[PDB]
C-alpha cells in the first residue's frame, strides 16, 4: 500500500475528513437538530443550564421563579424565598428577611447551535410577573436579538452563537423566553402543508435538560466538553469542535 | 400659547389621548399579546393565579394535582395529599385521613384579555384523571364556551372577558385546559404558510406566571391593579383600565 | 311487543350495539382524541404513568430526572440522588453513595390509543443529557418505531398499540419523547391553512396526567380498567374494551 500521509490513497484520512464533514453538514440539513441553551449564573459561582434540542425550531421559556437558584437536597430558605418573590412581583409586597436574594441570577448567557439561522432568533425578556414591556397592552411579544449574538469560533469555524447579558442591578428581575429556527436556505417551507404535522410533532419530540453545576469549571469539564457543545467562558475563551473539512 | 383645556391646540391633551388609544389598538393588532388567566379559589381565601401571555394564541393546561393548593415553605400534609389523590382518581382508592381536602379549588375564574376573539375560546374540563367526558372513546377534546363569557367593562369599554364556575360539590374534582386565539378581523391567516413558523415560535416565546396570593384583596392590590389587568371580584366589581380614546 | 333476543325489533339491543359502535368510531374521527401513555417500571414494583390526551396529535417528552422514581410524601434520598444524576451525566462526575439507583426505571412501555396511525409514531430516546445519538451533530431527532408496536387486542378488536423495552443494564440511562398523530384516512389535512390554528390550540388544550402506582395490580385495577384503557401486563395479558359492532 501507499505510505500514510503521502498520497491521495490515504483512504483512512479521507474517511476521517468525510466523517467530520458529514457531521457538520447533517446538523445543518433540515433533518438535523437545532439546540438552545440558557445559562443562569449565580453569585455562589454555580450555573443552571437549561437545554432544549429539536428539529425545525427550538426554544425555552422560564418564569422568574424557575430561574432562581435551587440547590437539590439542600436548604433553600424556601419560606423566605416565597416572600422574596412577593416583594419582587410588587414593591414592598413581601415580608422577606433579606434585601437581595442570592438565588437571583447575576447574568444570563443564551447559546444556539450553529444550525440556527441567527436572523430568526427571538427573545421575550419580561419582568418578574412575565410581562415583556411594563404592561401587556403596549408589549411586543419578542425582540429579534440576532444582531447581538457573537460567533463562537474554533479553528476559524462557527461552532455556535452567544448572547450574554449581566443582571448586576437590584432591578434586574426577569422572566425569559428565547426561540430560534433551524437554518433553511431552501424554498421548501418546513411549515407548509406538506410537512406541518411533522413540525407539530417536533413540539412533542424535543428533548429538554436542566441541571445546576457548582462552578463554570465543572460545567466546562463535565457538560460542555464531553458533549462537544459550544460555549464562551467568563474569560472569553471559546469552546467547541470544528468539524467541516477537518480531521 | 393657548390655555390648557380650551382649544384644539392642547397638544399635551391630544398626545395623552393618542398614547392611550395606541396602547388599546396595538394590543388588538396581530403584533399584540393575547393573555389568559386561570384563578383557582381555595377555602382558606387564597387564590392561585396562572397566567400565560403570547402572540397569536394562548392557553393553559393543568392537572388535577397542579390546581390543588400548595403553600410554599409551609406544611402541606404531602403524604396524606398523595393519598387524597389516589382516592380522587378512583373511589376508595386511597388511604387518606380526611373526607374533603381543603386544598381542592372551590371555584375557578378564567379571564381573557380583550384581544381574544371570544368565538375562539375552547375549554377542556376533564375529570381528575384528565379525561374530558368519562371515557376517552366518547370525549370531544374541548367545548367552545365563549357564549358564557361575561364582558368585564370599565367606563363602558371591554377590558376583558370572564367565565366563572363554582366547584362547591364533593364530586367537582377537575383537570382543566383553556385556549383562545387573538382577534384577527383580516383575511391574513397568521397560520398560513407565510407566517406559520412564527406561530411555532410563539409556542416557545409565551411567558408564563404562577403564584398563590393569600386573599382576593392581596390579588387585587398587588397583581391585578398594578399590572392594569382585567378582573371580576366576588362582589361582581370590575377591575381594569379603559384606554380607547380616553385621557 | 316482540320477545327480547328473537327478532329485528329488539330496539334495545340495536341501540346498545350502536352506542358501542359510535364510541369506537367517534374516537377515530378527526373530532376524536388520540392518547399516549408512558409507563416507567421500577424495581420496587411501582409504576409511573404519564398520559396525554389531545386532538390531532399527541406526545410526551421527559428528562432523565423526571423518569426517576419519586415517592410523594416519603424520603427519596434527594441529596444523594442529585449526586447520582451527576454521575450519570458524566462518568465519575458525582459523589453518590450507591452503585445503582433503584429510582432508575427498569423498563418502559409506550401505549397509544387505537386512534393513532402507527406509521406516524416517532420516538426520541436520548441519553441522560437529552441527546438522541451521542452528539447533537450526528443525531436524527427521532426514529419511527411503529413497526415495533404490538396490537393490543380484545375479542379480536385492536384496542391499542404497545411498544415495550427493558432497561436492565447499568448503561440504560435515558431521556425519552414520543409522539403520534391521529388517524386521518381523508385528504383533508388537519394542519392545512383552514384548520391549522385549531391544531395550535390543541397544543394548549391537551390534558396531561401523571401518578405513581405501587404495583402493576393497582395500576390495572384502579387506572387501566376503570377508564377502559388499553394495556399489556407483564404476563402478556391484554386489557381494554372491544366496542365495534358489539353489545
Ligand atoms: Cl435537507
Ligand atoms: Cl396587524
Ligand atoms: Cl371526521
Ligand atoms: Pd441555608
Ligand atoms: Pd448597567
Ligand atoms: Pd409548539
Ligand atoms: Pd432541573
Ligand atoms: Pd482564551
Ligand atoms: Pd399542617
Ligand atoms: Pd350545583
Ligand atoms: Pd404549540
Ligand atoms: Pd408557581
Ligand atoms: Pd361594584
Ligand atoms: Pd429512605
Ligand atoms: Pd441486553
Ligand atoms: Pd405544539
Ligand atoms: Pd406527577
Ligand atoms: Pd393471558
Amino acid at each position: 500500500a501507499d505510505v500514510a500521509g503521502t498520497s491521495n490513497r490515504d483512504f483512512r484520512g479521507r474517511e476521517q475528513r468525510l466523517f467530520n464533514s458529514e457531521q457538520y453538514n447533517y446538523n445543518n440539513s433540515l433533518n438535523g437538530e437545532v439546540s438552545v441553551w440558557v445559562y443562569a449564573y449565580y453569585s455562589d459561582g454555580s450555573v443552571l443550564v437549561i437545554n432544549k434540542n429539536s428539529q425545525y425550531k427550538v426554544g425555552i421559556s422560564e418564569t422568574f421563579k424557575a430561574l432562581k437558584e435551587y440547590r437539590e437536597g439542600q436548604h433553600n430558605d424556601s419560606y423566605d424565598e416565597y416572600e422574596v418573590n412577593q416583594s419582587i412581583y410588587y414593591p414592598n409586597g413581601g415580608d422577606a428577611r433579606k434585601f437581595h436574594s442570592n438565588a437571583k441570577p447575576r447574568a444570563i448567557q443564551i447559546i444556539f447551535s450553529p444550525s440556527v439561522n441567527v436572523r430568526t432568533i427571538k427573545m421575550a425578556k419580561g419582568n418578574a410577573v412575565s410581562v415583556p414591556d411594563e404592561y401587556l397592552q403596549r408589549s411586543h411579544p419578542w425582540e429579534a436579538t440576532g444582531i447581538k449574538y457573537r460567533k463562537i469560533k474554533r479553528d476559524g469555524e462557527i461552532v455556535g452563537y452567544s448572547h450574554y447579558f449581566e443582571l448586576p442591578h437590584e432591578y434586574n428581575s426577569i422572566s425569559l423566553a428565547v426561540s430560534g429556527v433551524h437554518k433553511n436556505p431552501s424554498s421548501y417551507n418546513v411549515g407548509s402543508a406538506h410537512n406541518v404535522m411533522d413540525v407539530f410533532q417536533s413540539c412533542d419530540l424535543a428533548l429538554r435538560f436542566c441541571n445546576r453545576y457548582w462552578a463554570e469549571l465543572e460545567l466546562v469539564n463535565h457538560y460542555i466538553s464531553p458533549n462537544a457543545y459550544p460555549y464562551l467562558d467568563i474569560n472569553n475563551h471559546s469552546y467547541g469542535v470544528a468539524l467541516s473539512n477537518r480531521q
